[PDB]
């Protein structure tokens, strides 16, 4: 085929996001109790959208369904301030915004931009491909270049955790990358969603306890 | 209808641009960083306005604006109260981004309102047409911008071409006063109203961020 375009629909389909955005940040002006935001990102087909989906609404397309750019869900949930003395404090309202990158090059500058707006990240991999897994020491070296906090939270995802048959990542070659960081694990399935939600409360945990300092 | 994704080169361009940002943003993390945008159609005078501001040249060449950039200057701002009572000097550090105009752009530019603070809308006082689009860059800037009823300055630049003029100004001060915002005719040429324009817009950051 010819080098594809950008299209009417697809830049529409990514300034309905932006609208969508600027309604959401103007929403919370007018002042459930918190808004944190983060943001997921991985080479494409790892997974990032499936993630979501299955966190917000239990659910799982099977079709490969590639992102436009950008894109964002919300979900209400209750966060549990905890400590080693196992405090877990009174729920404080949370309102998530969990924004989705396309991770194809075409989209490399658009998505970037909206690191900005992250407090935490969402890194995916596929334990069926070997080179999204070698690919994620550069998407940490983008992370704390292009992030507006300085070694900023990540929280790493080996995705598709259901596909045994098929994986060629080990086991402890990503636990010892995430080590080498500092960087909490979980392997994933956006299918049946193991560790879906024990990952990004694993995330808001992390984005918590920073603000909590300050 | 056959718009072409970023090349490499242009990919390569934005992203050095984000990384200047997140640097800026960092040591501001470390007195206070005031931010706005200029947008309007392409060719109109953006970038041009913008390098008289900071560093008083004009380069006639036309070189289009590679999706994002921003510029920078120190300033000292002072409060109006009445009477004049010129009010202390604030320490200003204006970081002014820069937006390509063509539409190919449009999904890009407008990932950075969240960041700006203000607009500085321009029309070309030789293209009626730039100047016809205005309405649409404003409702552009009602639906997209992170604050509601955002501050913007109307500029009509490249005033220095008389002989070349097309937009009345009547249709123009017409405008600026359906919309409330202010109205400068500038030349990024030779610097006129630029620095009033921008000025200004500063003031209206400015005195709403005192309302607060
Ligand atoms: N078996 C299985 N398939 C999965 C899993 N997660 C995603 N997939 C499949 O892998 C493909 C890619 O999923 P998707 O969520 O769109 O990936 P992405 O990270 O958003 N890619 P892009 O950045 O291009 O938008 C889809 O066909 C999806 O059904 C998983 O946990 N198990
Ligand atoms: N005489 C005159 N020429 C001007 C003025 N402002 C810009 N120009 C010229 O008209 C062209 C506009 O250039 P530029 O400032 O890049 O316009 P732009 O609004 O940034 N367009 P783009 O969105 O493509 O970046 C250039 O040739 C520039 O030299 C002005 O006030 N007077
Ligand atoms: C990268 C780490 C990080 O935490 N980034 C971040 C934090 C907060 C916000 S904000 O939306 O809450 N905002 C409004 C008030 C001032 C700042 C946006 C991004
Ligand atoms: C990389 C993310 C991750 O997984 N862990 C992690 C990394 C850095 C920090 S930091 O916030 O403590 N640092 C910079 C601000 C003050 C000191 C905290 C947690
Ligand atoms: C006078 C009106 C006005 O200034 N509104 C406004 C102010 C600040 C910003 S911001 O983007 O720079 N901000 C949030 C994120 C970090 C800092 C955006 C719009
Ligand atoms: C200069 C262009 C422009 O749009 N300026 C401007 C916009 C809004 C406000 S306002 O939000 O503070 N206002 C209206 C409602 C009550 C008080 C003030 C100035
Ligand atoms: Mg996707
Ligand atoms: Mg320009």
């Amino acid at each position: 085929g010819h080098m594809s375009f950008l299209t009417e629909e697809e830049q529409e389909a990514i300034m309905k996001v932006l609208q969508r955005d600027a309604a959401l940040k103007r929403a919370e002006e007018e002042r459930y109790d918190y808004l944190i935001k983060f943001l997921a990102l991985g080479d494409s087909g790892v997974g990032k959208t499936s993630v979501l989906y299955q966190y917000t609404d239990g659910k799982f397309n099977s079709k490969f369904i590639t992102t436009v750019g950008i894109d964002f869900r919300e979900k209400r949930v209750v966060y549990r301030a905890s400590g080693p003395d196992g405090a877990t404090g009174r729920g404080q309202r949370i309102h998530l915004q969990l924004w989705d990158t396309a991770g194809l090059e075409r989209f490399r500058s658009l998505t970037t931009a909206f690191f900005r707006d992250a407090m935490g990240f969402l890194l995916l991999f596929d334990l069926t491909n070997e080179q999204s897994f070698l690919n994620v020491r550069n998407w940490i070296s983008q992370l704390q270049m292009h992030a507006y906090a300085e070694n900023p939270d990540i929280v790493l995802c080996g995705n598709k955790s259901d596909l045994e048959d098929q994986r060629v990542v080990k086991e402890e070659e990503a636990i010892a990358l995430a080590e080498k960081y500092g960087i909490p694990y979980f392997e994933t399935s956006a299918a049946n969603g193991t560790n879906i939600s024990q990952a990004i409360e694993m995330l808001l945990d992390l984005i918590m306890k920073r603000m909590e300092r300050s």
